DNA sequence: AGCGCTACCACACCCC
DNA sequence: GGGTGTGGTAGCG
């Protein structure tokens, strides 16, 4: 109840035959989610970075299908982000990154593989869920200085109550590595200034977290997220949709497969 | 006209 | 000297 108060109190201050199409832009994030409620269509909220170098964002509301239609060519709608709605069920995902200069002998492949091998073990012990690297969409946005990878888990009929509970799960199973201010040593890496922190970014599990979309780049640079070469997740091939659209749907954190046997995973801190 | 939030420091308090 | 709860802005993500 304390969260919805900050949203309502910020709102009072902020105010002081064509084919079926839905394409609404909103200056405020709250306005977008309000429209989603009074919509009835399977619509979702995206965030676009404005030409301003800062993180100033505008919020687009439309379906996953229509969005990809005006987005697949990559001539327009660059620097887009998925708004992971709070309280909404979502997939297990990761934001992985370390500074290459400050970490000479850190192999990016073995680190992500060992990380997956560990989380999969954790999913088995705590929740009985079983999966392997074959269920992990591996994306890359690395440069010559930053090894940047996004992992989106594609679990069979499983999801988390929301992204906050995802964070409680990772802080829990990554506590052995958090103590290093289960041999989770490969997680520790030297940051920008040689300070030792974790290979896993635990700051992407907040309410209404933006998350850069598949084939999008930050407004600054020009390196877009793309599927790695060692990725082991392959969507099912369908004749009614393109393979790129399959990866796009898989990459969406808040696009949980509709299933009549869905298990919702929770985790309190 | 983005939206969330904690890492950090400062202070106030208590304890034998 | 240690230890614990409270503000409150700067700054990351
Ligand atoms: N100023 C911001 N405002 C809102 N959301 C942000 C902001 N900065 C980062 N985020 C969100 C979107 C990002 O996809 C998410 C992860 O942060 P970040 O690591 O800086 O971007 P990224 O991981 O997608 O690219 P990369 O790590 O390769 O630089 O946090
Ligand atoms: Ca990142």
């Amino acid at each position: 109840m304390n969260r919805k108060w900050e949203a309502k109190l910020k709102q009072i201050e902020e105010r002081a035959e064509e084919p079926p199409s839905i394409w609404r832009l909103f200056h405020r994030q709250a306005q977008a989610f309000n429209f989603v409620k009074s919509c009835k269509e399977d619509v979702h909220v995206f965030a676009l970075e404005c030409k301003v170098g800062d993180g100033q964002r505008i919020y687009l509301v439309t379906t996953y299908a229509e969005f990809w239609f005006y987005y697949k060519s990559r001539k327009n709608l660059l620097h887009c982000y998925e708004v992971i709605p709070e309280n909404a069920v979502c997939k297990l995902y990761f934001d992985l990154e370390f500074n290459k200069p400050a970490n000479p002998g850190a192999d990016g492949k073995k680190m992500v593989a060992l990380l997956i091998e560990y989380v999969c073990k954790a999913l088995q012990e705590l929740y009985g869920v079983n999966c392997s690297a074959e269920d992990v969409l591996n994306l890359d946005s690395s440069t010559d200085e930053k090894f940047s990878r996004h992992l989106i888990f594609q679990l069979h009929d499983v999801a988390f109550k929301d992204n906050i509970h995802v964070g409680n799960f990772l802080r829990k199973i990554l506590q052995p590595a958090l103590d290093l201010l289960p041999d989770l040593s490969f997680l520790v890496v030297k940051n920008n200034m040689g300070e030792k922190h974790l290979f896993v970014d635990l700051g992407v599990y907040t309410r209404n977290r933006n998350f850069r979309l598949y084939k999008s780049s930050k407004i600054g640079k020009r390196v877009a997220l793309e599927v790695t070469e060692d990725n082991k997740f392959f969507p099912i091939q369908s004749k009614d949709v393109s393979d790129e659209y399959q990866y796009f749907l898989s990459s969406l954190v808040s696009n949980v497969r509709f299933s009549d046997t869905l298990r919702i995973l929770t985790c309190e801190p």
